[PDB]
């Protein structure tokens, strides 16, 4: 039953603007031509059999991972309409190489307005030099602003701060907190 | 149109295990009993007329809404499962005092985990002194940890950790980083 039905309308990535990118791109990319051998789209329950999790678990620990547990997920996520898992695929190899998550949050505040988040961004490691991290930044950062947000946010080290200033993101003066359940 | 369905199962809140409290209360409230006159329970499109904007609005700019516009949101953020709108009300009154959301995110990582976000939260100014932010701040972070979160996060202004460390958050290393579109 894992399927090729994307997570999400894979036009939105087309229809990205992609003149307000503002990243330095050599060779140039762009979402509809994201490198030799290279598709940008969302993500689709066969990639479960594309190494996804493969990609995922070079950020932090995936665990152990049933296929239905997958695709409850993944099904939560399409129903929702708020989630946007975008992976990159080498179609030569049928692999997938690098991931980031775009989610929308709706508000009440700001009549009603809509906010993005970045997260779980990763690109497997023999695919470095291939400015796919760069690309999914910037292609999800436009895509927020394509899908009405005022704004999007991420949380990141400070050590990379610079990487994400080029998609024109600025360090906010509130603090980042979080509790870990046990 | 606008009715007293809630957002979500309001039993949820009831059946938050209040033992778990770290927070210091004088005199000791519960989201079962959360002061004089007072009703802790999920929001509902009803709420529009019982001043809920009134309490946003002390927070940041609620701007222009529609009554079809908040219902129109209100119903996305019911069908989502994810979002979990949290007023108090004084009942003599009929008005909304207080807010506070709890928005879940479902992930791949960790096994396929959620995790909490704290947003929104806000007392109306004439409720000093009733203790509400911090019952709303506590219950939504009991609640997360219910529906099996694996972490909640939340961001502040560094002036006002002291506070949100009584409920189990610590300052984490990641920045917080923001991109408002123009
Ligand atoms: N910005 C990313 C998050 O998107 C990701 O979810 C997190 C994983 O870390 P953890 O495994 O501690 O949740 O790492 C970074 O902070
Ligand atoms: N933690 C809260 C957020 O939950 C809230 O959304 C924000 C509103 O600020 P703005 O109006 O700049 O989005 O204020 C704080 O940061």
């Amino acid at each position: 039953k894992p399927d090729e039905t994307p997570m999400f309308d894979p036009s939105l990535l087309k229809e990205v603007d992609w003149s307000q990118n503002t990243a330095t791109f050599s060779p140039a990319i762009s979402p509809t031509h994201p490198g030799e051998g290279l598709v940008l789209r969302p993500l689709c329950t066969a990639d479960l059999n594309r190494g996804f999790f493969k990609v995922l678990g070079q950020l932090t620990e995936t665990g152990v991972v049933s296929p239905e547990q997958f695709m409850k997920s993944f099904e939560h996520m399409k129903k929702s309409g708020d989630y946007y898992v975008t992976v990159v695929e080498d179609v030569t190899l049928g692999q997938i190489v690098a991931t980031a998550t775009l989610i929308i949050e709706h508000k009440f505040i700001h009549s009603c307005a809509k906010r993005g988040r970045v997260e779980d961004v990763v690109v497997s490691d023999e695919c470095r030099g291939k400015q796919l991290g760069k690309l999914l930044l910037s292609t999800l950062t436009l895509l927020s602003k394509k899908l009405n947000c005022y704004k999007i946010t991420l949380e990141c080290l400070p050590q990379n701060v610079g990487f994400y200033k080029k998609f024109g993101y600025t360090v906010s003066e509130e603090n980042y907190m979080c509790r870990r359940f046990l």
